[PDB]
């Protein structure tokens, strides 16, 4: 049984990356002793990531394996650290590498790279990878001495090459008892075998199995293209999510803040910005420490900034706002904004803010803050979908592709913070790594890519990590896609697109409440009652869009209302079908009436049907009054929607059969009665001003 | 100016027949002074009705103006008195004899009779009545005298041949100064002139008017086949009935009584005979006067009549039922019954009561005893129509016609009591009459005609008077056209046929009451309204029926009940359709559950659709229950149908909304309430018994 304390790592890293430092922390979690060489200095190995290098790494391993030129005593494995990750003890490492019989074994892999030609000098291997890997190996120090000291060449030189030109001279495999781990029992090179491995899990620690050869390997090599296969495995190898533990690297469970710039992007008409901007207002974190920016490239959306521009002003200690007649792109407005933190060595975080971005958690800046991550995106949800502002995967040409967790993510099955490779709508990043890592100004811009995947891909091909935090309920994403914007007051047609959004902007605060018992609701007449259903904002706008249209009921006009033996009491009125509001309106009545009324009459069973959906004018000039009838329906919904004395003087609704009168209406407050038989009633004269109601027979 | 005191008028009458006093009381009307021939002797002058004859009267005549053969002063009118009335007073009729200058004037007719050859003798007249008739003449009666005394003839000659051969001797005719009343000054003759005849009213007196001639006659002649017209006319003239005296000679506004023999026909199946044998029971007449006779000719009533009999025996003096097992015709049958009072001279007067002959003056017998006539009808029509138990007319055929007045008599615009040539159904003879008048036992039966027009033919071919008083309301008859006998209880069928009737059997005594106000209609939960509908027959008789039928509902059956989200709430039911009485049911709906909801909810408007009519029938042993539902209606009717302790221990229904309770129903009552949103509620078990109820989901 071999000793792990004569087991030396040996990496190269030529700066502390997130990479490297995911591959020491996955090192410290094994107890292992990790030797990094070349922190210091400038790499010379040449674009490694791009094609054939890393000589360098040859020259500095040589340098350091003359101590151990004699230590027949010690074992010693060199990995690469950017791209890399251990799943293995030490003691499993040694144990395998006795097993192999091996004095020193490299990877191995699908590809003979560089140089392809080579391939048939290679040995047979039946089912196996026949060819050498030079991104780890693991021998006897002696015998790694004797191979690196020949090296003598270029710092970007192919390191691979070197290592097999000399394993393919037979005379010294044999000599000096040259291996390869075919069947990756110690080293798994993800390149070409992207479907021989899976995550096997435990209760605190996460392993992977190659199911090809079915083996549990000690080493992770994100070699080529796979290294954001890598960053999904390593989001849970070792010890990055457990079923038991959590993920392991997170805040979990949570004197001057620092400095931020805020900037908000509006690229689309998008529904409820009054809502987002007043939201601005309410967010937990020091204003005086906090400057917006604000680029809106919609006309719509300039009498919406314009209302809450002052407040803004008042609220941040400094505001700027780029409106539709600079005429920048989408691309060329975010490279302005995040270039303002980047030339402002006061701007310490970077906050990115989209329009259809619905923050619920107001904390949302300090928690992310807290993570201490160059980039990291709160995760944000379209209401009951899957789509999200992020991706855990890419196909092969960079565009969407669904991760094996994606969904485990989203509906938070598993939470923690993810490496991902693509995130949008909402990310706060540091401002030293746009100075120090990613100056240039065409980060968003610069080429036909969409600007938020050439935002993303800027960061990946520099080695940042695109952080993902769904430890929390942050918020949801507004559907914008056919916003209709040809009305008065667009946001009340979006009870189907935003249902959670619109029912908090027009259905009555305390509706809820009241569907839930505890008092409010009243029964003023016998079997009439009385509940909170539209917000004062919903009556506004309702009325607003009705008095817009115009054209009101006159005579031959014909209501269903009975009285005596004839259907021939009218009202001055506007049904929802001439206003296209009629599909909305219903909406409503399944959604909120519906329920209530099934509450209130218990044993009723309702679908909401109504044919006459309609607003009343009642004025002293035209129509003031209404005579005693009958509705066409099962039970009627009766809102009123204006204020009585402010709006208009006159009483509202008696029950003959009962003498009761509702002679105070109540603005967002609706009246249910039954309509046939029993409930005779009469519209009593509004004497001045004007009275606005809102009527359904529903269940005729 | 003639002194009326100078004016004698003579007649012949061997009997003070009706219509001889009919003729005296028109003339005491104008003070006239009457002397009457041959009062005491038997007729000689053969079948006057039939043929010629009459000399007797002549030779009467002759003998009684040997007094006045020299009295130059002294004016006589000769007239017949059984078929004669008087219209005009002395001195107008002496004023038109002198305007004459005629010194003995004859009526004048249309028709040559005797003798139709004599014609050609009779001088030319251009647009009057051309012919003698010797019915009526007046003259000096020194004139008179001339020219009856050449009478030397056989008591059965013609009389009118023996005027007319006179009169056609020119030489006479020119000495005399004898004429003709040519157009009615003075006689009227109404055979041949019927369509010239008329009545003219005044305040207090009636005459009539001959159009053709514009005349105002003095004297009314029916002769020959115009004594049903004369007797039609003698109701009026001279103050039979006036516009302002109402009838001259009518009761008009009215110790032991007369013994009289009831008899009492069954000749058809005739609804609700139950009632009508019930009800001889409540005649205002002392029983122990009354002996009764009843001919049953139906095997459906021998029940009907079995179960009234111990009463009808012990309540009458003397009772005799005729079954159908005797085989009588109606004709035998009703001769039978008239010689049973005809040959008992205790019986002073004998009624005759149809079955179909609703009396609802209580008072009939004897308001009809008073009026002291040889027979009289009460009139009795059929509830709403003009049809009733008289004719005003006779056909050319002795059928069925309308008289002029026949619509103002039944609508009783003009009330009496009436000389009209057919009467039935009810009528209260003389006993006298029968005994010396009608002696013949083939009154009703002798011939193939109808026995009811031969009965009327019998008293009219004897000159005795058909009279018939609406002068009082007496009933009225039932309608027994197409009475279904096949039923179980028939008169429940019978709501459109005899509704007034049917009513007052079924609908509860307390109804009409309750629909009027006055706290009786009770509301013992919220909207549910309690109130009297149907009588504890109507509950019997509908339940029997139901179980008489036998097929109750079973699994698979569907009620129109709406629970939850299904229309799944069965009851062991039959619905009315299956019986084959909705159409009935439907019409009580109508009539008295429509109007009933309409005051109860007042604004609402009914025509009492229901297409959902049903029994049910709850039992321990099968269904006692119904679980909590909604009825699809816009209200139900809801009826008891037996009784909470003695039929049935279990509870009623439940309205939950209100946790109120109808614990304990009552068996006529019926509930209303809602049917839909409101009042959801249940059927409580019965525990004991069985529980009959009658159920309306009306306007569905
Ligand atoms: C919703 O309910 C809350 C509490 O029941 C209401 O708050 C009250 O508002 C009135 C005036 O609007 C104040 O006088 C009370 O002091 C408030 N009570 C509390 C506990 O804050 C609120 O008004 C309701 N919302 C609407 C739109 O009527
Ligand atoms: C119809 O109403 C009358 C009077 O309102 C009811 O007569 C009463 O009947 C009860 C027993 O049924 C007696 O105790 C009372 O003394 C009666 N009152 C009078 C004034 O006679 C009658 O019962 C009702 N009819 C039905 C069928 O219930
Ligand atoms: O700027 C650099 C680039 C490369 N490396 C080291 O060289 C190794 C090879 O780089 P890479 O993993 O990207 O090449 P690949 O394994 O994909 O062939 C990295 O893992 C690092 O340890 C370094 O230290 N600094
Ligand atoms: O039994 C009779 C029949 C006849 N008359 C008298 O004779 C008249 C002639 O009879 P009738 O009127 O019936 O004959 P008509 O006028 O129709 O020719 C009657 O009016 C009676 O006054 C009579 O006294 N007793
Ligand atoms: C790592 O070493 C520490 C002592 O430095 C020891 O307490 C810990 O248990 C070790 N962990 C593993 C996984 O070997
Ligand atoms: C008839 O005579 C009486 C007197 O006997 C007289 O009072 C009455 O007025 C007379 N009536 C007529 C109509 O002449
Ligand atoms: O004016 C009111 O409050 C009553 C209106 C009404 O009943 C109707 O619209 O049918
Ligand atoms: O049993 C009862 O009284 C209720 C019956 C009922 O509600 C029904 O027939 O629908
Ligand atoms: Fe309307
Ligand atoms: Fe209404
Ligand atoms: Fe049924
Ligand atoms: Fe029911
Ligand atoms: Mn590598
Ligand atoms: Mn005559």
């Amino acid at each position: 049984p071999v000793n792990p304390e004569k087991l030396l790592v040996i990496t190269v890293a030529t700066a502390e990356t997130e990479g490297y430092l995911r591959f020491l922390r996955s090192a410290e979690f094994f107890n292992y002793t990790v030797r990094t060489l070349g922190l210091g200095e400038e790499w010379r190995g040449g674009d490694v990531a791009r094609t054939v290098g890393g000589g360098q790494k040859v020259r500095w391993l040589k340098k350091e394996m003359e101590k151990y030129a004699d230590r027949e005593d010690m074992i010693i494995m060199f990995v690469d650290s950017y791209d890399v990750i251990l799943a293995g003890s030490p003691t499993e490492l040694l144990k395998k590498f006795v097993q192999s019989g091996s004095r020193l074994l490299f990877s191995a892999e699908s590809f003979c790279w560089p140089e392809w030609g080579l391939a048939e000098q290679y040995p047979e291997v039946g089912t196996g990878k026949r060819f050498l890997n030079s991104g780890g190996f693991i021998g006897f120090a002696t015998t790694i001495h004797q191979i690196v000291r020949q090296w003598k060449y270029k710092d970007d030189d192919d390191d691979q090459l070197f290592y097999t030109r000399l394993y393919l001279d037979p005379g010294l495999r044999e000599k000096l008892s040259l291996n390869l781990d075919h069947k990756s029992r110690i080293f798994q090179n993800l390149n070409g075998a992207l479907d021989e491995v899976v995550l096997k899990f435990d209760r605190n620690r996460v392993r992977i199995r190659n199911v090809a050869y079915d083996t549990l390997p000690i080493v992770v090599h994100g070699n080529g293209p796979t290294k954001l296969q890598l960053n999904y495995l390593g989001n849970y190898v070792p010890n990055g999510w457990t079923p038991e533990g959590g993920c392991g690297f997170c805040n979990q469970d949570r004197q001057p803040p620092p400095r931020v710039f805020l900037a908000v992007f509006v690229e689309q008409p998008t529904p409820f910005l009054p809502r987002f901007l007043q939201r601005l207002l309410l967010l937990d974190y020091p204003p005086d420490r906090v400057t917006l920016f604000l680029h809106n490239n919609e006309v719509f959306h300039e009498p919406h900034i314009a209302d809450s521009w002052p407040q803004l002003q008042d609220h941040f200690s400094a505001v700027k706002l780029v409106g539709p007649e600079e005429a920048l792109s989408p691309g060329e407005a975010r490279d302005m904004a995040m270039d303002l933190c980047r030339q402002d060595p006061e701007c310490e975080f970077y906050f990115s803010l989209d329009a259809d971005a619905v923050l619920t958690n107001l904390q949302t800046l300090r928690i992310l803050i807290e993570e201490n991550r160059k980039v990291i995106a709160p995760m944000l949800s379209r209401h009951g979908k899957l789509w999200s502002n992020f991706w855990g995967a890419l196909s092969p040409d960079e565009y969407y592709a669904r991760s094996e967790d994606y969904v485990e993510l989203v509906q938070r099955k598993r939470v923690g913070v993810w490496n991902v490779p693509y995130i949008s709508q909402a990310y706060v990043i540091r401002g030293d790594t746009l100075r120090m890592e990613l100056p240039q100004r065409d980060v968003f811009s610069g080429s036909d890519t969409d600007p938020d995947m050439a935002f993303c891909k800027s960061f990946r091909d520099k080695g940042i990590f695109l952080h993902l935090s769904n430890q929390h309920e942050f918020g949801r994403l507004l559907a914008t896609s056919r916003y209709d914007t040809e009305h008065l007051h667009p946001d009340l047609w979006q009870i189907f697109d935003n249902p959670v959004d619109w029912k908090e902007q027009y259905i009555h605060e305390n509706y809820s409440r009241a569907l839930e018992g505890e008092g409010i609701v009243e029964q003023p007449c016998p079997d009439v009652y009385w509940f909170p259903l539209l917000s004062e904002q919903m009556c506004d706008e309702l009325v607003a869009e009705m008095e817009h249209y115009g054209q009101w009921s006159g005579g031959r006009h014909e209501d269903s209302r009975l009285a005596g033996g004839y259907e021939n009491v009218p009202t001055v009125d506007i049904h929802m079908k001439q206003v296209g509001y009629e599909d909305q309106w219903l909406q409503l009545l399944r959604t909120y009436v519906g329920p209530m009324t099934e509450s209130l009459f218990p044993g009723y069973h309702t679908k909401a049907r109504a044919v006459m959906n309609f607003v009343v004018r009642y004025r002293p000039d035209e129509q003031p009054s209404l005579r005693p009838h009958h509705d066409s329906s099962t039970f009627t919904l009766n809102v009123a929607l204006n204020h009585k004395g402010l709006d208009y003087e006159g009483g509202g609704c008696r029950f003959l059969r009962y003498d009761c009168v509702i002679s105070s209406p109540r603005k967002g407050w609706a009246l249910l009665h039954p309509g046939r038989l029993t409930h005779y009633h009469e519209g009593l004269p509004t004497t001045w001003g004007t009275r606005y109601i809102m009527v359904s027979f529903v269940d005729p």
